């Protein structure tokens, strides 16, 4: 475990993280994809061997000894708000199980279903609150990665509000 488990947020490419493992915002088919998924494919392509997994699940594949946790959030273009909310919560619950099983002291994590799976909505708060619900009982240092300057400020505010 981390000596004083924390949350932090950085605005940068998750492929350059300083943590002991990474969460990919994966598609269910293990394809290179776009956005976070394509950056993860360029950095850790070996981790996409048999990485296909259903919506609401996470599947870990090692790139050398570095764990890539492929977490499949729902595409809100296809899911109802209700069913999508359930699957997005479930994906983060499976990430917490994997992070615990791996015994890492730190994890780099993107906000699932906030990009091309958002069905054109702002889901910062929805996705971040499901991240917290899952990860609060873990003792890993969690570092959240984002690319937008206003999202960095809002994520940082939400972290500091609880402290
Ligand atoms: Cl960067
Ligand atoms: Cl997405
Ligand atoms: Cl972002």
């Amino acid at each position: 475990g981390a000596m004083a488990p924390s949350y932090r947020v950085k605005r940068m490419d998750i492929a350059k993280n300083d943590e002991e493992c990474v969460v990919n915002a994966a598609n269910p088919r293990g394809l290179p994809g776009d956005g976070v998924c394509k950056a993860v494919y360029k950095k850790w392509p070996e981790s996409f061997k048999n990485s296909a997994t259903p919506v609401g699940t996470a599947k870990t594949v090692m790139c050398g000894t570095y764990p890539v946790i492929h977490a499949v959030g729902p595409n809100f273009s296809n899911y109802t708000e209700s069913e999508g909310d359930r699957e997005l919560a479930a994906a983060y619950r499976e990430v917490a199980k994997e992070v615990t099983r791996l015994g890492v002291n730190s994890v780099a994590i993107p906000l699932l279903s906030t990009g091309v799976y958002s069905g054109g909505k702002d889901r910062l708060t929805q996705s971040l609150n499901h991240l917290f619900t899952a990860m609060d009982s873990t003792d890993a240092d969690v570092v959240i990665y984002c690319r937008d300057k206003e999202w960095e400020k809002k994520i940082s505010e939400a972290i500091q509000m609880r402290t």
